[PDB]
């Protein structure tokens, strides 16, 4: 009964079905997903539809990379729904292993499934990419991995943070701007740095990422609250404001809506901004596609989460009385 006012997706990638086939083989081949309950549970998430709705510009092997990257995010995420997420030092050490892969230390044969899957996603991501994209996205991955242990610290504390501290942890553990870096890469575009760092596009990028993680906070609250998770916008608002759950959900909707309004107000300025910078027609085309990538990510993430089984299913198939996975795939 919660709708954030986002438009339905203007399009879906035509590669959904082909990518479903690729990604099913990929998660099994890497050892990221097993057979039986884990495979049925993974399948019920519909990672291919997340990729096709979230990245409608992606075609062919580009959409495959989007789905595999999402597969890594979601499988790796769930490994912390258990003792690992209550052990910050252990989480930090595991995440340092993954961070070493970001910065050039490939894992080698026989690495664990999470290390091997990440290394494959990261190698495919950087192949042929602009060095400015590689440097930025490498730092985005570092933030994602490094933030996990702080979520665990907050779990042990047992109170939500203030809004500023919530944003610092939650933006990291949500994957920071990685979905947009992935969408840019999958669309085959390179945002000119002069446009990328405009105040309008910097604010818009931040707003779009906040929109999707906050939409997720509302839909994933039931499975997260029961596990003692603290970095969820609804819990943060309730704790800060001393309000009811309904009032906190309504306020969370408002945090999303005001960011969508800001994004759309600034998007109106993007044609003029490109003219002021004297960008070439091709540069302007890449900026226009970047705008579409951001718009499609916001609408597509939400379209996916309304139809997936991940959020309605989790409390029943992986109750909070046990770990949030059927198989351990991340050695700690
Ligand atoms: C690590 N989490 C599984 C993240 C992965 C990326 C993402 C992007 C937007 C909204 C929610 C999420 C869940
Ligand atoms: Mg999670
Ligand atoms: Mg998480
Ligand atoms: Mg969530």
């Amino acid at each position: 009964d919660i709708d954030f006012g986002l438009p339905a997706p203007a399009g879906i990638s035509p590669g959904l079905e082909a990518t479903r086939r690729h990604n099913l083989g990929w998660v099994r081949r890497l050892g990221l997903v097993g057979d039986g309950p884990s495979l049925a549970w993974y399948t019920s998430w519909d990672m291919p539809r997340l990729a096709a709705c979230g990245f409608p510009h992606a075609r062919g092997a580009a959409l495959d990379l989007c789905a595999d990257a999402m597969a890594f995010f979601f499988v790796f995420d769930d490994q912390f729904d258990g003792p690992l997420g209550r052990d910050p030092a252990r989480a930090a050490r595991v995440c340092r292993r993954l961070t070493g892969i970001v910065h050039g230390a490939g894992p080698g044969p026989g690495a664990d499934a999470c290390s091997a899957a990440f290394a494959d996603v990261w190698a495919r991501s950087t192949d042929g990419a602009h060095p400015g994209w590689v440097a930025r996205t490498a730092h985005e991955w570092e933030y994602y991995f490094a933030a996990q242990a702080h979520e665990a610290i907050n779990r042990l504390r047992g109170t939500p943070g203030d809004m500023e501290s919530y944003l610092q942890v939650r933006r990291g553990i949500a994957g920071t701007d990685l979905p947009l870096s992935l969408g840019e890469r999958a669309a085959g575009i390179t945002v000119p740095a002069a446009a990328f760092h405009s105040p309008q596009l910097r604010i818009m990028r931040e707003a779009a990422i906040d929109v999707t993680l906050m939409c997720n906070d509302v839909y994933s609250l039931e499975k997260e609250e029961a596990r003692g998770d603290m970095d969820n916008l609804v819990l943060v608002i309730e704790h800060a404001r001393r309000c009811t759950r309904d009032e906190a959900v309504t306020a969370a909707r408002g945090e999303v809506a005001r960011r969508v309004i800001r994004f759309e107000q600034l998007a109106r300025e993007v044609p003029a901004l490109c003219a002021q910078l004297g960008l070439s027609a091709v540069e302007r085309a890449h900026v226009d596609t970047y705008l579409g990538v951001m718009e499609a990510w916001m609408s597509g993430y939400h379209a996916w989460q309304t139809q997936t089984r991940r959020y309605t299913g989790a409390p029943h198939v992986l109750p909070s009385t046990g770990p949030g996975y059927f198989d351990e795939v991340l050695p700690t």
